[PDB]
C-alpha cells in the first residue's frame, strides 16, 4: 500500500549569499558569519592540505582554528566548492552542493546512489556546515509501497555514502518524493523515515 | 424482565494516522515503532543472538531482551515482534495474530482464533519505544446479547481462556464490551457499554509490624 | 623485580551484633531477617505453593517470589532461603553454602567448594527485608602471592568460575583481594589490597536519534 | 548457642494510680484521664452487658461512648478488674492484670500458657488500654538455644491466646528472661522477637 | 573489539584504540594508548620502551 502524501510546510529558505573570504594566494572560501560582536577569529593554516585550487576555491581538508570568547575550536573541515564542511570528506568522488544558505547545505552528486542527498546543518560556532547523520532519499510514494524497493534504495544510499562519513552517528534516511531544495527543511514532505544502526562489540565495565 | 445495557455513543476523536518510523538491522530487516525525538538522548540496543533474528517477511522476528538507555536510566523489557512491531507483556508464539491497528497512541491486537471478536489493547510507552499490554481487552458483542447474564459470562470467559496463555502473568484481565471495535479512533473501546474485571487469586501468609 | 601490593590496615568498626527477628509460618518453620520498624507500614507476603516450603531444619527452605508492599509500592523479588535467611540475586541450589556472617548491614556467603577462600558479599536492602547480591566478591589471598600476576588471574578466575552459575545474570563480578576476611567488622573487605573488575560482553545493534 | 543478654534500659513506669469512676449501682471502674481540658465525655450505657459485679468492679463487655472535640468514638471495651480493655476479651478464662499505669497494662494468668503475657498500650482517646499484637514470653536464654523449645513455647502462647483476641494484627512475641513489670517497656531486655503471620486466601481486584 | 587493542603476553592490554565512556548521557571517545596496562591520552609511544616512573589517582 502507498504511504500517505505529506504537504510541504517548511518556509522558504533564507536567500542571503554566503560571504567570501579571500586568501592571499588568490582563492576564496565561502561561508556565513552573522555579525554577532562575537569578535570570533577564523584561522586557515597555511602550507597544509588547505590550498588554492585552479578553480578559484580553497580546496582540501585540514584543521581550521576558531577562537571566540576565550574558547578555541579546531574542527577538521573539507572544502567543497569553497564551502567548509565538517564530518564528511568526499575527496575520491565528485559531489555537488545542491543548496547552501545560512541554515543548511545539501550534498548531492554521489554517483553510486543518485537521488540521495546528505543534509548538513550550519554550525555558527564553526562557521561551517556539519553532517550529523541526516540523509534524504528521493523516491516516489508508489515505489515505496514495495518493501523490497525501500530496502534496495536505502541500502544503496548507505553503501554509497558511508565511506565518506565520520559523524559520531549512524545514517538515518528521510524518504521524500522530491527534495524541497528551496525550503529551510529540504525533507519537509518526507513520507517515511528509516533509521540505521551503529554496530557494537566489545567489553563493558561498569562500577556500582 | 430483560434489562439491556444502555447504548453509549462513540465520541473519541479520530486516531492519528502518522506512520511508524523504520529501524534497519544489519541482516536487512526492519522493525517499526515510534520515537518522537524530544532531545531525550535515548538509545535502543537490539542484542545479537538467537532470541531475535531477521525473518523472510522483511521484519525482525522473535522475542528477546532489549536494552533501552536514556538519561542514565536503563530498562530491559522482553519484546516480542509481530509484523515488525515491538510489544511488551504479550508473547503470541505458536499463534498467528493480526495487528488490527497501530499508531503512536495504541496498538489493537486481534486474530486469536479461539476467541474471535476479542482484541487486546496495547498502549504505546515512549520509555520503551514499544506497545505494552496492561490488561485491557475488548469483546465485540451486541448489546442485545448482553441482556443475557449467561452470554456475558460465556463470551468473557471465552476471551480469558483464549488470551490467558499468551500473557506473561495471569493478570487481572479487564474486558470492555462494545458493539463495534472503533479501530479508527484513539479509544477503540469508545462506546463500550459494560466492563468486566477479573481477579487474581491470593493465598499464603502476610507479615506486618507496627 | 617483584612488586608486592602494599598492606592496607583493617580500619572498619566492629559489626553490629543484634540478632535477626524471626518470622513463623503456618507449618511451624522460621525465616529470619531484619526490619527496623520505622512506621513504614510495610507488608511481607510469602505466597503458598511449591517454590517455598518448610524444611526439616526448622527453616523456610526454597526459592520463589515474595511480595513486599509499602506505601502503595509493590516489589516482588525472587528470594532464596539459606539457613532461614532470605537472599536476592543468588540461588545456590544443588550447592551447600555457609553463612559466614549476617547482620542488619551485610551477609557474607561462603562455603563454595570449587573456590575455597572466596566469599560473596550481600548487602541488606530494607525495601526487601533481605540481603541482595550486587556483584561484590572477596578472595582471601596472601599479599605475597599477589606479587605474581598469574596467581592473581588464577584465583580470580577460579572464583568467577565457581560462583558464576549461582548468579542470576552473568554479572560484572567485582573481586576485592584481602589477606583475611574481616567477618567481625562492617566492611569484611577492610584491608583489601587490590580490586579486580570484570566485564560484561556486548554485541548487537544500537539505535539512536538526534 | 545462647542469645546474648540485653540490659534493661527502660525507665521506671509512672506510679500514679488510675482514677476511680463511680457508677450509681455501686461499682467502680478504673482508668486514667490526664486533665487535658479536652472536656471529653465517658458514657457507660446501662442495661447492657456492662454491669456491677459483686466484687465492686464494673464487669462485662460492651460499647463505651467517648466524645471529644466533636468526634465520637465507641469502642467495645471488656472490663477486667475494673480496667477498660480493647481488642481482647478473656471471659471464658480467668486472667490477671499484672501491671497497669497511665502508659501500659500487662495481661497474665492465662493458664493454657503461663509465663506469657499480653502487652496493651494506654490509648488516651479511648481512656482505655488496647491490644495491638504485642505478646511477651518469659523464657531463659539457656532454653532459647534450642530452636525446638522456642517453637514449642511460641506455639503454646499462640494457641492459648488467639481465641481471646480481635486485634486487626497477628501476634508477635518478644522473648525475655523476666518480665520488666515495673518499667515503662516490660519487654525491655528482650533477647529475641518472633513475629507471626496473618493467613490470606481470597480474590484481589485491582484497577489500573 | 578489534585489532587496535589486544592482550599481550605481559598480562596487560596493549595497543592504541578508541575507548568509549558514557556517564549521564555524555559520551567521550578518546584514543588511549596502553603503557604497562595504564591508559594514556594525548601521547603514543607505540613500542618505545618508556617507563612509568609513578602512577596514582
Amino acid at each position: 500500500h502507498m504511504p500517505a502524501a505529506v504537504a510541504v510546510t517548511s518556509p522558504q529558505a533564507d536567500s542571503a549569499p554566503a560571504q567570501r573570504f579571500s586568501l592571499p594566494q588568490g582563492c576564496h572560501f565561502r561561508t556565513f558569519w552573522r555579525d554577532e560582536a562575537n569578535g570570533g577569529s577564523l584561522f586557515i593554516p597555511a602550507g597544509d592540505a588547505l590550498r588554492c585550487g585552479e578553480d578559484g576555491w580553497l580546496q582540501g581538508s585540514g584543521a581550521v582554528t576558531l577562537q571566540q570568547g576565550g574558547q578555541t575550536l579546531s574542527p577538521t573541515l573539507w572544502f567543497l566548492q569553497g564551502y567548509p564542511l565538517a564530518q564528511v570528506n568526499g575527496g575520491d568522488r565528485a559531489l555537488t552542493v545542491v543548496s547552501a544558505n545560512a541554515q543548511r547545505l545539501i550534498l548531492g552528486g554521489n554517483p553510486q546512489a543518485p537521488g540521495s542527498f546528505l543534509l548538513l546543518t550550519f554550525e555558527p560556532q564553526l562557521h561551517a556546515w556539519a553532517f550529523n547523520g541526516e540523509a534524504i532519499v528521493e523516491m516516489p510514494r508508489v515505489d515505496a509501497a514495495d518493501e523490497t524497493k525501500i530496502k534496495q534504495r536505502v541500502q544503496q544510499a548507505q553503501t554509497a555514502w558511508q565511506p565518506l562519513l565520520s559523524a559520531p552517528a549512524p545514517l538515518t534516511f528521510k524518504l521524500v518524493e522530491k527534495l524541497a531544495a528551496d525550503r529551510v527543511d529540504p525533507a519537509s514532505g518526507s513520507y517515511l523515515s528509516v533509521n540505521g544502526a551503529t554496530h557494537l562489540e566489545g567489553s563493558e565495565f561498569k562500577l556500582v
